[PDB]
C-alpha cells in the first residue's frame, strides 16, 4: 500500500516522536485516518493541535473527504468539537487559544500533534512561550505519565525550530529515526519527497525555473557557525591562561615549532595569567595590557599567522573573544 | 500618447511579465482593467494578494474606474468578494495568512492582478525571502503551464533590490525593452514620456517643475544608483581583503594612475587581507585598525584622492560599507 | 477683526500656502470651516491631513469645536466618516501610512487642509523623503491637469523648514504676503499678536508676566536662529567645501581679516574638502577630522572669534550644522 | 490635621500653583475631590497630565478609586476619558504625545493637574523644554478666560528643578508661602509633618528609620542642598563665563586664595569664555582640548581643593554642570 | 528536614522578610503555595516585583505547582496577571518602571513579593540607587501598616551586596537566624530539594524530565565570594580615602611587606583622597586617576600581585570598584 505508515513511529513506545523533514501529502492522511478509528474501537478520545486560531477554520475539512473511510458513522465538525456517533471523539486547539481551553473537558487522550507550529515564511512569527507552556500542557491536558504521545508533523524543511532550541535535539540526516529515552526525530519519505517535487516541475516548466532558484535549493541546505582546527601534540608546552573561570594550557612543539592551545593543568603552575582580576588570586598576576602580549611574543605572531591551532569549536570561541580584547 | 498601453507587455508574450513605473500613472488601469476583459472572454478568476489586512478595509471600490473601460455590464461587489454579473471575480487576500490558503482548491487562475509589489525604502512591510514567498503563492495557483501570466510592478527602477540582481535584471535607458529567458525590464515610450510629462508640465505649472526636479524624475525614468563613476581596465592583480566572505581584488594600472575594483582570481597564496576573525581561517592574515592605511597605503590614498575607481554596483556598496567599518 | 478668514490670502490662487507661526489665530478652524463650505455650495470633498497613523482620537477633536458655528446645516460624525446634510465627503489622511493612499481611490478635493506644519524638538522621527511624499500625494490625488490647492501652517516661526529650504523659498517679515512663479508665501500680522498679548495680560498676571518672557514671542514671533550675524561681501576667494548637497565657497578679507561664507561657488580646480564621500567624485577629496582641522584652522579660529559672518540664514543653519558634525 | 487641606493654598488662587512636600500623602487625592465639585455643580471639565504612557493607560484605575467618594453620580472611564453622571468631564493627555494634541478641543478648561512635576531619582529624563510645552497647554487653554487653572504637584523641596531656576525664583524653607504676582511656593505646615512622622513611627519601626533615613526628610522638608560651602566677598575677579545663557562671574581673593563664583558681570572688553558652542559673542572667546584648564589653572586646582566657595545654589549647581561637561 | 517550612520565617512575623541562599526547589514550591491559599482563606492582594523588561514573559509561567495544591481552584493566566477563580488577584510589573508609575496609589496590600534582589554570579548589573527605588514603592503604598509585609527570596548566600550594606547589616552566614529589630536572616537547610525533585523524577523518568524548565540548576549550585585572606594588622597606616560616602583607611605593615584595607582610620589633619565632586567637600583632597597611582604605587603593584590584603568579604567590593574607577 503506502509506503509510509505512523505504525512504526507509533509502536517505537517513545512518548516523544517528531514525524517532521517532508511535505505531509501522504503523511498526514496517515496518521489522520487512524485516530477517529482508535475512538471508534476503544473510545480514545484524540487531541489536534492548530498553530493558531485562525487555523480552526482550516480543520473541519478533512472530515468530509474521509467519507470513503468512515461510512457507517454519522460525521460531524463543529469548530472545535469532533462529532462521530453523534459524539464527542476529537477537539482541535490553537496555541494562544488556550484559555478557554484549560477548564475544557479533555478526559483522556494519547496524542497531540503539531502541524505547521512554525508560522510559514512570517518574519520568525513567535508564539507566546511555545514550550514554557506546552510543559504544563502536556502534563494538564493529558492525564497522566503511562503512554502518552506528543508528536509534530511538518511540512516547512527546518534545520531547527524553537522547540528544538528548547530541547536542543542533535539530529542526523542519516538516520531516519533519531530515538532517545523520550524523542524521536523523524525524516518522512526523504527520497520520494524529492522525487515527488521532480515530477511537479515536469507538469510547468516554469516551475522548473522556480526550482532553478537558489531559494527553493537552499532551503535544503543548514547554514551555522563551524569549527576550525582540532589539533594535539605529544611533546613540551610551557605557559597557561586562565578566564571566566576556565583555564587553558599552551601547547608547543620543536617539530615544525608548532603552537597549539589545549586543556592543560600545571601544578607546578608558574606563570597563570588572566585579563581581568574577576579570577583574582595570589598566585595569579593581572597582566599588564599589551607589555605581557610582547612577553607572550610567539603567542601573538602564532595569532597573526597560522601557528595557532586549536582542539575544540568552544576552545575556539572562549580564545577568539580573549583575542579581541587582546589587541 | 496618452495613457498606460500594456500592448507590447501582452504581446511579447512572457509567461510571467516583468514592468515597472508610472507610479500611480494607470501603471494599474489596464492591469485591473484586464482581468474583467478575460471575465468579458469568460475566462477564470484572479488572485489579489495584498501586503497587509487594513489595506483591505477601504479597497472594496477596485471597479469604479473600469466602468468607464466597460460601461456594459455589471461589475460589482458583494463585500470581501468581487463579482462580474453576480460571477466570482477576485480572490482577494493580504499576505498574513496565505499559508492557511494553500490546501485549497484553485482551480481557476487567469492573471497577476497586483501592483505595488515592492515599494521605494519601505522594508519595514517586507517579509524575509518574500521572493520564496511569491514561489510559494505562484505554486498554489499553478495547476498546468497555462491559465497563469504574471507581472511586477515597482513604481520606480531601483537595481539594489535582492530580486534584480538576483535574476541579474539590468535596465537599458537607451532601449525600452531588456529580454532574458523570461525576464523582460521595459518602461513606456520615451516619446510617450515626452508627451505625458509635457501634459504634465501643461496645467499645474508648479506640478511640472516638481516633475522639474530629479525628485519626480527618478520615479518615472528610473534613473537612479549610477553614482561614482565607474570603469575598468587590464591590470595585473596585486591586492585582495576578503571581507565577510567575498574574494574582492585589485587592479592597479599605473599608465594613468587609477586603482580598479574589478573581481578575478590569481593563485597569489599571499598577500590576502582579512578585516575579521570570521574570514580568518590558517592560510590567510589578520590585519588591525591602522595596518591597513599603511600596507593598503595605496587603497587608502586613492580613496581620499579620487584616484580609485570602481566597477560593478553591488562591488560599490560592499566596498563603501566596507570603507564604513575600516573607520 | 476677530479670528481673520482666508479668503484674501486664497484670491492669488497658488496651490501651496505657506502661513506660518500664527498661534491662536483661527487658521485651523477656518481651515476646518472652508472645505465644509464648499461641499455644501458646490459638492466638494474633503480631507483632513495629519502625518501619522496612532492618532484615532480626532474623530471629535477636529470637527466638535467647527460644528456649532454653522447656523442651519446638519452634520455627522461617524469615526474616519464625516458627513455635512446627510452626505459622507470627510475622512482622516496619515502620511506616515503611504500605503493604504496607494490603494485608495481619490476623492475629489479642491484643497488639501494642513496645520502644525512644523516640528519643533520632536525626536526626528519623521517621514522620509519627506517633499518627496508631498510630491508623490500630489501626483497620485487629481492626476489629472484639474488644479489642486494646498494649505500648510506652521505652530512656530521656523525660518528654514525641509520643504521651505528644499523649493528654496526665502521669508520676509515687512511684506506679509509673498508671490512666486507657482509659490505663495504668507506672514501673520503684528496688530492682532499685540491685541491678543494685551488680552493675556490684562487677563490673567501669570500670562502678563509670561508675555514678558521668551517663549510667548517665540509663539508669536517664533525665535529663530536669525539672531546670529548675517552678512555678506565682496572680498576675494580663499576655498571651498561640498557638504551633502550644497557647495559651500568661503571668501576672505585682508581688510580687518575676516572670513565671510556664501552660497556662491568659485568653478576652479582647487582642493574641495568633502566630509563624507556621499559628495566624492574625481575632483573632490576626502578629509577626516585631523588635518581639515589643521588646514582650516583658519576657519576654525575665525569662527570661535568674531571673525565669521554669514550670507544667508540656511547658510548659517548648515555651516553651523557641519560645525558641529566637525565639533 | 492629617489629611492635606488646600484652604490656604486657595487662599490666593493663582493659576501656576506649584505644591512641594508631604510626600504621598493624599494631597492628589484632595486633587481628585476639587473638580467633581466643579464639573458636577458647573459643567466645567478638567485635564489630568502626565509624562509618559503607562500612566496615559492607567488612569481609569486611577479614577476607579474615586469611584466611593461620590455615590449618587455615575463615574465611569470610557477609553482613556472620564465620564461623570453619564456626561464627559475630564481629559487625561500626555506630553510627550504634544505638539499634535495642541489642536484638541478647549470648549471650557477648569483645571490642569500634574503631580510629580519634579522628576523622581531619575537621569535627566526631562522632555527638552518641558516647561514649554506646558506654557503652550495654558496657552491653548486660555480661550475660555475665566476660572483657568494649572495645578502643578510635588513631594520635595528641590531647586535642582528646571522650573524654579527658569523662573529665576528664590524659594524659602520657613515661609508658609512664598507667592508672587501670579505663581505661589507651598512648604507643607509643620503640625502635620509630626503627626505623619508619628504615624509611621507607631505603624512600623522600620518606618521611624525611615524616619531616620534623610530621604524621607527630603521627601518632608526638602533639600535645599544649602549644606555646600557659601560665601561672598568684595575682593576682585579675573576671568568670566557665560553658560548655558547664564553669565558668570569668578571673584579672587587678595589672601588666602579662596575663589568666589560670585554674579559679577561687569560689561568689560575682558576676555570671557564658554565651553557650549550656542554662546559666541562679537567679544569673547571660545575655548576646546581643555585650554580653560591651562587659563584658569587656579580656578581648577582650587575646585580640586577647599578652596573655592560659591555663592548661590544655582551658581553652585549650575558650575557642577559646567565641571561636568568640561571634560 | 526534607521539606522547607515557610512557618520557619513567619513564625518570627517581622515585617522586613529576606529569605536568602535557598535551593530555589521546596522553598520556591512552599513559597509560591503560601499566598494564593492564605488570600483564599482571608484575602489579599499581592505584587510581583521583577527586575527588567524580557522577563514579563516569565511571570505568566508561575502556577505549574500551586494548580496542583488546587484540584478545584482554576487561576487564569491574564497576560501580565493572575485571575483567581476569574478574580483579578495582583499585579506584576518590571522595577525601574515603577518610578514611571510612582504617584499611583493602591488601595490595600498585603504581602509584597520579591524575587532574587540579589543576582549571584552574572553581569548583576543593577540600577543606581536601587534600595532607594524600593523604598520610594514602599513608601508610596503604605499609609497603614496594619499587617503588611515585604518578602523577598534570594538563592544566595552572602553579606555583599547593595541592601545588606544599605541597611547596616552584619549577619553571620555560618550560623541560620540573625535578627534586627524588625528585620530576619535566616539560611535555609540545603537538604530541601530532594522530595520536591527526586520523588517526581523516581516516579518516572519523563515525569523528571516534565520538572525541567531548565533555570533550577542554576540556584542549587553555591559559590563561595571569598578569593584572598581577610585580617586586621597591628601596624599603623599612612594614607586614607573616601570612596562613594562609604570611608576607608589603608595601613601599611612594613614587616613582611602587607598593606591592610581596615575601614577604621584615624582622622588627624591628613585630608583623604577622593574620586568625583559629589563625595568632595571643604577639607578634603581629590587627585585624578593617572596621579593616583604615582601617589599609591604601592596600592598599584599590591594591585599587579597579590600583596593587598581585606579585613572583610564585603570590603573587597568597594575595592574592586574604586580600582575600575582608576582605569
Ligand atoms: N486606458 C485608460 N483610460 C483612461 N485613463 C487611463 C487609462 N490607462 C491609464 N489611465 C490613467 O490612469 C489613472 C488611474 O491609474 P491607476 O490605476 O491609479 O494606476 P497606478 O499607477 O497603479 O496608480 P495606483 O497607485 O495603483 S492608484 C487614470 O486616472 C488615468 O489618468
Ligand atoms: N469659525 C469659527 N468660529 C468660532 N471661532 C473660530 C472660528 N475660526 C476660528 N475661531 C477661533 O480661532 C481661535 C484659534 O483657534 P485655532 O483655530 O486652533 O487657531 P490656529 O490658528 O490653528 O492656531 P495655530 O496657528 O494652528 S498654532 C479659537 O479661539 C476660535 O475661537
Ligand atoms: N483624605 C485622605 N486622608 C488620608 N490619606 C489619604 C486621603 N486621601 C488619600 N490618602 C492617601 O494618600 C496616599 C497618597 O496618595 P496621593 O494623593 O497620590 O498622595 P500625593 O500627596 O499626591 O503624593 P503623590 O506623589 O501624588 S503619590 C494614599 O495612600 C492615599 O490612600
Ligand atoms: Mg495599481
Ligand atoms: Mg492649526
Ligand atoms: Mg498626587
Amino acid at each position: 500500500s503506502l509506503f509510509y505508515n505512523p505504525q512504526k513511529m507509533l509502536s517505537y513506545d517513545r512518548i516523544l516522536n517528531f514525524v517532521i523533514g517532508a511535505r505531509g501529502i501522504g503523511k498526514s492522511y496517515a496518521m489522520k485516518v487512524y485516530p477517529i478509528n482508535r475512538f471508534i474501537k476503544y473510545g480514545e478520545q484524540f487531541i489536534y493541535v492548530r498553530r493558531y486560531k485562525p487555523e480552526l477554520a482550516k480543520v473541519s475539512n478533512y472530515f468530509n473527504d474521509v467519507a470513503q473511510e468512515f461510512p457507517d458513522h454519522e460525521l460531524v465538525v463543529k469548530g472545535r468539537r469532533f462529532y462521530i456517533d453523534g459524539k464527542l471523539a476529537g477537539w482541535a486547539i490553537p496555541l494562544s487559544v488556550w484559555q478557554s481551553e484549560k477548564s475544557n473537558a479533555y478526559p483522556n487522550v494519547s496524542t497531540i500533534v503539531f502541524d505547521e507550529f512554525i508560522r510559514e515564511k512570517d518574519n520568525s512569527n513567535y508564539i507566546p512561550n511555545e514550550v514554557s507552556a506546552l510543559l504544563n500542557l502536556m502534563d494538564t491536558v493529558f492525564r497522566n505519565r503511562e503512554r502518552v504521545r506528543c508528536i509534530c508533523l511538518s511540512n516547512a524543511v527546518s534545520v531547527v525550530n524553537p522547540y528544538f532550541l528548547f530541547f536542543n535535539l542533535v539530529p542526523d540526516v542519516n538516520k531516519r529515526f533519531n530515538v532517545y529515552d523520550d524523542a524521536l526525530i523523524e525524516i518522512p519519505d526523504s527520497l520520494d519527497f524529492s522525487s515527488e517535487r521532480r515530477k511537479t516541475r515536469f507538469g510547468r516548466l516554469i516551475d522548473g525555473t522556480e526550482y532553478g532558484e537558489m531559494s527553493l535549493d537552499n532551503q535544503f541546505i543548514g547554514d551555522s557557525q563551524v569549527f576550525i582546527e582540532k589539533r594535539s601534540k605529544d611533546s613540551k608546552f610551557v605557559f597557561s591562561i586562565v578566564y571566566n573561570g576556565f583555564t587553558l594550557g599552551v601547547w608547543v612543539d620543536v617539530n615544525q615549532g608548532l603552537m597549539y592551545i589545549d586543556t592543560a593543568h600545571d601544578p607546578s603552575t608558574k606563570n597563570v595569567y588572566t585579563l581581568t582580576t574577576d579570577d583574582l588570586n595570589e598566585n595569579m598576576m593581572l597582566i599588564t595590557n599589551y607589555k605581557n602580549n610582547y612577553h607572550l611574543r610567539k603567542l601573538a605572531s602564532a595569532f597573526m599567522n597560522g601557528y595557532l591551532r586549536f582542539d575544540n569549536q568552544v576552545i575556539r570561541n572562549i580564545a577568539y573573544e580573549l583575542f579581541r580584547k587582546m589587541r
